[PDB]
């Protein structure tokens, strides 16, 4: 089979993955979706065409990221217990007469190629972030380029024309531009690239249109190949795509509420499923909603929402509706949806590329502050929030990028560029696309 290992957290999203092995089962492969107990345990399995398997983290009753929340100390426990479980799965498979063909990896895994390379399976790295944040990590881990990254190293190459914007200090990763903030994750960014080479494949969850001087530059460096946006084919017209009202419509309550608001009327606002925000976020962030006057549907997780006042959620009812979670491609594609008050978060970025819909970018960290440039200075699909002096984020802010988007005099820009980018993302995923014609290669050879 073909073995899919997303990143092996709960915190982590296997949809990209699965995507692309529902286009490779498309092609006749057969694929396994490869998670920890605990997450097998606790989620629906994907269902047809993907088998299942799993491997231990250390923690198969509990969440292992609760018990042990130093990065550093999950990641090597996560390494000591994935590795063995993963080498273990390998035999298994082969002694139940389904010997691996390739293993398709998330490289913020690194012992997974060593493992698979020593189980003499062929392994395929798929990168999950930008290729512009992912070309400065690699850079890092080549030795062309010391700790801490600066803004001047970022326009060198811009200069030699391997990034498409000029990134300040706000801009550039801060994983490599800040790593004694963040030691585990610094190393994590890193060591990604450690060995990539001795890889059969490399995979980019993004497409060369968005990204090409990066998207090149990843190619004939570390024979990346783009194979995104990994979405469902519903969402980029792909029949194997008429008029646009959603097809796959569900019967969750938010929807029903967005069915009722006017077209391009509503905010959505989400921060992500792992950031958390402390009461004076929480609070800025939803007054800022308030004042805006715009109808808005507020992501606030369930392990969040503690932290919401009463009289905060009352001042949301007026227009608003906050809820634990959302089907955000669904909430993206709906004709009531406006703009996305996002992290930019990369999945939610390339959901709303491919669903055109504007931004107003509120990053945190990774790859974030990254993207919002992208956003707001190549991109051109929307605005990035604006901290005070102090790195707050101020109501005052926040309303007036929400305004500035569905209101100001730059509107239709932004609209202009999300839809433009839009076509492009549907493109490379249909035939004879450039993603497109990377997965159908990578198929070919595997089959
Ligand atoms: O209410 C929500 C919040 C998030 N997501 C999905 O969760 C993923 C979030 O990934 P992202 O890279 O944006 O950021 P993270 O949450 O990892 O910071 C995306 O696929 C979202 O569509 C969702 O479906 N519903």
């Amino acid at each position: 089979q073909v073995l899919l290992l997303p990143f092996p957290a709960a915190q982590g999203h296997t949809n990209p993955m699965l995507q692309f092995g529902r286009r490779l089962a498309y092609h006749g492969l057969r694929p396994t979706l490869v998670t920890t107990r605990y997450v097998l345990s606790t989620t629906p399995p994907p269902g047809d065409p993907f088998r299942v398997a799993a491997i231990s983290d250390g923690f198969d009753d509990a969440s292992g990221m609760a018990a042990l929340p130093d990065p550093g100390e999950y990641l090597r426990t996560l390494e000591a217990h994935g590795a063995r479980t993963l080498a273990e799965l390998l035999l298994s498979e082969a002694r139940a007469g389904r010997p691996a063909r390739v293993l398709v990896y998330d490289p913020a895994a690194p012992w997974a190629r060593r493992v698979a390379r020593a189980a003499g399976v062929a392994t395929a790295a798929f990168l999950s972030q930008p290729c512009a944040v992912d070309l400065i990590y690699g850079e890092v881990c080549a030795r062309r380029l010391a700790l801490p990254v600066t803004p001047t190293d970022a326009r060198g190459l811009y200069a030699r024309g391997v990034l498409g914007v000029e990134l300040g200090p706000d801009d550039v990763p801060p994983f490599v531009a800040a790593p004694e903030l963040t030691p585990a994750f610094c190393e994590q960014s890193i060591e990604q690239f450690a060995g990539l080479e001795d890889d059969d494949d490399v995979l980019v969850n993004s497409f060369s249109d968005l990204e090409p001087k990066e998207a090149a530059y990843m190619e004939s460096t570390w024979r990346a190949k783009t194979i995104g946006p990994s979405l469902p084919s519903f969402y980029l017209d792909d029949g194997r795509t008429a008029y646009g009202f959603n097809l796959f419509r569900s019967t969750v309550p938010c929807m029903e509420w967005l069915d009722k608001q006017p077209p391009r009327s509503v905010v959505l606002v989400s921060y992500g499923t792992v950031s958390t925000f402390d009461v004076a976020k929480l609070e800025e962030l939803g007054n800022g909603l308030c004042n805006s006057g715009k109808p808005f549907l507020w992501v606030v997780r369930s392990n969040e929402e503690h932290k919401l006042s009463v009289q905060l959620r009352k001042k949301c009812e007026k227009r608003g509706l906050i809820v634990p979670f959302c089907p955000q491609l669904e909430v993206l594609a709906h004709k009531a949806t406006g703009c996305f008050l996002s992290h930019c978060g990369w999945n939610s970025t390339l959901e709303a590329i491919v669903n055109g819909v504007p931004l107003v970018a509120m990053p945190h960290w990774a790859d974030q502050p990254t993207i919002s440039k992208y956003v707001e200075s190549l991109w051109g699909m929307g605005v990035r929030v604006q901290l005070d002096k102090s790195g707050i984020l101020q109501r005052e802010e926040v309303e007036r990028c929400i305004r500035e988007v569905m209101d100001g005099d730059r509107k239709e820009d932004y609209r202009r560029n999300a839809t433009r980018l839009m076509k492009k993302a549907k493109e490379s995923m249909q035939e004879g696309g450039s993603s497109d014609k990377n997965i159908a290669e990578f198929a070919a050879k595997y089959s």
